[PDB]
């Protein structure tokens, strides 16, 4: 019988794995600026997801090959005992690509590793990608980057979450971290274990979009609004109730 | 509370206005021969289905069939320049073929961003902070017809071709199909996506949070299979819809007082 309020079964032994790929520096040949404040983001995300029951694993400044290797490895182990899978990318990006330390990687090749055919044990389970990546511009300072990464979906039961949409600007405080991640972690901390996750993501939309850009320490950044977005191909309601 | 103040996890868009708003439907069944695009039989069923559903939700529905690009732009520019001060929200539906950032009018294609850009910010002040909902049934027209000018229920299968992009704060962009998948349309019953959308609207539209309803449509469509026995090039051409939300509050269509 069709249930209008059906929920993903979050009954399994483990919540699941949460991967964080953190990129603060890039090979000089790429000519990309450092991302000060990204370590605050990584730490913030680690605490939130960990409190949600996730097994969190972080990797700092991996080369492209090492990154592919690691995520392929994760995609080929069994997730039969897990509720879901989370993957977070903290870097710069361009169009369909995100930057590793030495080269860029296609987002689709990363998400494709978890598509039903390649990862049977995640079939029918939420696969959540959180992407903080924009165009690298070539005390607590706020750095403003233009949106650059296409806010695309990824397949059934995938949820793709983006820090910023085309036409808007991503912000990152060198001490406090990224606007998007801060607001995301805040909402996770307060409401993560009760609220339906796309409703929580909507709160993050509101929170970030309301951050005022009329008076900036840097007059260059005045009026450069930030609005996030998410592209959902989930098929059920997603909650992270305490296990 | 006794009165309200600070950040509320359950804040809803105010759906308190005199009118629900306008719902535009742009319906395209045929195309100028030079575009070499196939007809879209079944789209009129889609148009009628959507009209009854949105009308029951209180929308003022206006349909336009097979408009040329210039006429289309003119009409949507006209809607974007009137006052929506007495409206809760705005809905715009495209039923056509498309490619990348483009949707096809009768004689040419139009960039989606130029369409949505008309309702951004102070370009349309009276819709600022209000849900602006675009529903797009558009994919790649199978082009095994000629660049010359020339009753049963068949299911047509089209590859996803339109980028599933977002559009600005308080915009919700709804797509029949995502990249890598296929859109289906029955020549009599209409599009898989629109049928399931309309069925969920009818049954749940007037109480369910609209993105939660869209998620129901994701599940419904993703679970459909074509009859093998029956015509079977369609095996394994799965359809999975998606929506890109930049909404900032919960969206409901409770019956208006
Ligand atoms: O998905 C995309 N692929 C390619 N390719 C280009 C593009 C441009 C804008 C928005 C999205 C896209």
């Amino acid at each position: 019988m069709f249930d209008p309020a059906e929920k993903y079964k979050m009954d399994h032994r483990r919540r699941g794995i949460a991967l964080i790929f953190n990129h603060e520096r890039f090979f000089w040949h790429l000519t990309l600026p450092e991302r000060r404040g990204t370590c605050a983001d990584r730490d913030n995300l680690t605490r939130r997801f960990s409190d949600l029951g996730f097994e969190v694993k972080c990797f700092n400044d991996l080369k492209a090959e090492e990154l592919l290797l690691k995520i392929h490895e994760v995609s080929t182990v069994s997730h039969a005992d897990a509720d879901c899978f989370v993957c977070v990318f903290l870097s710069h990006g361009e169009g369909n690509h995100i930057y590793a330390y030495d080269a860029k990687i296609e987002i689709q090749t990363l998400t494709g590793l978890f598509k039903g055919d390649k990862c049977h044990s995640l079939v029918g389970k939420p696969k959540i990608f959180i992407i903080q990546a924009a165009r690298g511009n070539q005390t607590n300072i706020t750095e403003v980057d233009a949106a650059s990464v296409y806010t695309l979906p990824a397949g059934a039961d995938f949820l793709m979450c983006y820090s910023v949409a085309e036409g808007y600007y991503s912000h990152r405080e060198t001490v406090n971290g990224s606007w998007y991640i801060q607001d995301l972690c805040e909402m996770l901390g307060k409401y993560g274990s009760s609220l339906e996750f796309t409703e929580l993501l909507t709160l993050v939309n509101r929170k970030v979009s309301q951050r005022r850009v009329d008076f900036c320490k840097d007059p260059s950044a005045i009026g450069k609004k930030q609005v996030p977005c998410f592209a959902s191909m989930l098929t059920k309601k997603l909650h992270f109730f305490p296990k």
